């Protein structure tokens, strides 16, 4: 369920995009 959660992956580079 907290599958929706793993997009961190994007909250990471936050920067970056």
């Amino acid at each position: 369920s907290p599958i929706y959660d793993i997009n961190y992956y994007t909250s990471e580079p936050a920067q970056k995009i």
